């Protein structure tokens, strides 16, 4: 069937939406070319409408089917409880849009009476009813980037699509432990989200030494969300019903597959009907788990048709990559194209076709990549990475603008051993918060896709137990990882690595004579900055905190805070 149907009707923005990088001084002293950097909007959506609207054709066959049948088999070991009301608010993120019946995020945070007398109705509703099909609202997100003429300058914005507030908590209640613990005993090690970052690399790496001559690659489906058929969407069902489950969880889970999951209307922000989806909404607690969980089965399928040999997979949501032995030049890019046949036939085609890889640097998953640089002792340490662009891009625009969930804590964090994160990032950010007189305050930030609440200065325990002591003590980059960095702030007319060192030595002093927490940040953080190096000794702080959560719960579509 056809992934969408229109009516004509446009999506709608909510309120003003800014299209180009506001001028601000600070924004400013980061980023100077604030006409390459753009925000999308409502206004390019019909764009993205064209390209996620089309038929689906999918045929199983014998290998999709044994695969499926091993991740039943391991569903069923599972056990997952209810989530009460209260439980299920909790997780609900102040930000997270409001209800069409008179209560929002910080209603259902404090448990008020409106909030929940709502959320229980939609609960029992969900009990009783079992076919009617579940509203959604549907909105064009507003994400930063730099523009690229070469690649056709400024992408359309993504469609997102959610359920009311109210149902949204419903959903928690009944699928958010399913959610926390299914995939991870499902997957076992390809499960991408269980993974610290310096994990992630670890698994990497010992995975490429582990073959013979190795060979991996990354497959790029187009329009991974338009690609989920409803079969899909109630195979996964399926698969959450193999779990132990408490009798009212079950009726729940196949409500909202029946209802929210499998599809339904699409309404825009002016109550206008915009029109139908048969696909997998963006704006649902399950989209992670089950965009994993159908890419890892469609991937682990297509590998044995594809005749690969001593596959190991990682998977993140849409993002795959595999590892395996190599089989020679000429073998391996047949076996690919096979992968690839497979994996349409699935019905899950490439955007842009896969290719072998030889060096696991070459590798490019989430847009990330491993590189090589070193430590204090001068032993190679690996890392993951990215092309900063996109990140300097956001955190421009959100020290131009407040946003609600700020990304640029996630990247310091997520990219902490990471040239421009520690050079850049860091010394612009803790002047920013030095300047307007933030630096003990809070933020909202997401990692893997999970709204955390975060303060600044717990950045360098946050950083020792998710990287290790080393990333504070990074050098000697990779001449291919320092030209791109270079050639993305000549790009966006970013000051050079020398100027911002400066800046961080600055930023340093007045973190250490601040005293505490904030001398720690000064000392961990700006190392780096200084040649009269001080002794880095683990830090207690990061003992003294429990961060396991962070890599077990994180879903995109979800509405998750922490
Ligand atoms: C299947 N691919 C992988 O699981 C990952 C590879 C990868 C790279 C090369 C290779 F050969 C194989 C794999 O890199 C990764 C780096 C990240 N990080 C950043 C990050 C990148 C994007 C998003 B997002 O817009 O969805 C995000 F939320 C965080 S992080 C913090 O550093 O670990 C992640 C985190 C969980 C999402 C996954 C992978």
């Amino acid at each position: 069937s056809m992934s969408y149907s229109w009516t004509g009707a446009l999506v709608t923005p909510c309120a003003a939406e800014e299209q180009k990088l506001p001028i601000n001084a600070l924004s400013n002293s980061l980023l100077r070319h604030h006409n390459l950097v753009y925000s999308t909007t409502s206004r390019s959506a019909c764009q993205r409408q064209k390209k996620v609207t089309f038929d689906r054709l999918q045929v199983l066959d014998s290998h999709y089917q044994d695969v499926l049948k091993e991740v039943k088999a391991a569903a069923s070991k599972v056990k997952a409880n209810l989530l009460s009301v209260e439980e299920a608010c909790s997780l609900t993120p102040p930000h997270s849009a409001k209800s069409k019946y008179g209560y929002g995020a910080k209603d259902v945070r404090s448990h008020a009476s409106r909030a929940v007398a709502h959320i229980n109705s939609v609960w029992k509703d969900l009990l009783e009813d079992s076919v009617t099909p579940i509203d959604t609202t549907i909105m064009a997100k507003n994400e930063v980037f730099c523009v690229q003429p070469e690649k056709g300058g400024r992408k359309p914005a993504r469609l997102i699509v959610f359920p009311d507030l109210g149902v949204r908590v419903c959903e928690k209640m009944a699928l958010y432990d399913v959610v926390s613990k299914l995939p991870l005993a499902v997957m076992g090690s390809s499960y991408g989200f269980q993974y610290s970052p310096g994990q992630r690399v670890e698994f990497l790496v010992q995975a490429w030494k582990s073959k013979k001559t190795p060979m991996g690659f990354s497959y790029d489906t187009r329009c991974f969300d338009s690609t989920v058929t409803e079969s899909d969407i109630r195979t996964e069902e399926a698969i959450y019903q193999c779990c132990d489950l408490d009798p009212q969880a079950r009726v729940a889970i196949k409500s909202l597959t029946e209802r929210l999951y499998v599809g339904g209307p699409l309404t825009n922000s002016r109550g206008e009907n915009c029109g139908y989806r048969r696909c997998r909404a963006s704006g649902v607690l399950t989209t992670s788990c089950g965009n994993t969980l159908t890419c890892y089965i469609k991937a682990r399928a297509a590998c044995r048709a594809a005749g690969l040999q001593d596959c190991t997979m990682l998977v993140y949501g849409d993002d795959l990559v595999v590892i395996c032995e190599s089989a020679g030049v000429q073998e391996d890019a047949a076996s690919l194209r096979a992968f690839t046949e497979a994996m349409t036939r699935y019905s899950a085609p490439p955007g842009d076709p896969p290719q072998p890889e030889y060096d696991l640097e070459l590798i490019t998953s989430c847009s990330s990549n491993v590189s090589v640089a070193h430590d204090g002792a001068g032993k190679r340490v690996y890392y993951l990475t990215r092309d900063p662009t996109t990140p300097l891009a956001r955190a421009a625009w959100e020290t131009a603008r407040h946003t609600p969930v700020n990304s640029w804590l996630g990247n310091i964090i997520m990219f902490a051993p990471t040239l421009w994160a520690r050079m850049i990032l860091m010394t612009h950010f803790f002047s920013v918060l030095i300047a307007r007189d933030q630096l003990e305050q809070a933020l909202d930030c997401e990692i893997y896709g999970a709204c955390y609440s975060i303060e600044p200065l717990d950045l360098p325990p946050i950083i020792q137990r998710l990287h290790g002591l080393s990333a504070f003590s990074l050098h000697s980059y990779s001449p291919g990882e320092i030209n791109r960095v270079a050639a993305c702030l000549r790009k966006l007319g970013v000051p050079p690595l020398r100027a911002w060192r400066h800046r961080a030595r600055s930023v340093r002093a007045r973190l250490l004579s601040r005293g505490g927490r904030a001398a720690i940040c000064g000392k961990y953080l700006f190392n780096w900055a200084v040649r009269t190096k001080l002794k880095l000794t683990p830090i207690a702080a990061a003992g003294q905190l429990a961060l396991s959560g962070w890599f077990t719960a994180g879903y995109s579509g979800g509405d998750i805070y922490h």
